[PDB]
């Protein structure tokens, strides 16, 4: 209840920059964005 609301958010973004770094490495560049 205290915690934040939308804090996976938070957590999904260190993911999404996660995939940058593999990203850059699979395809190269970003396919997403």
């Amino acid at each position: 209840n205290e915690l934040d609301v939308p804090e996976q958010v938070d957590k999904l973004i260190q993911q999404a920059t996660s995939i940058e770094r593999l990203c850059q490495h699979y395809i190269g560049w970003c396919p997403f964005w």
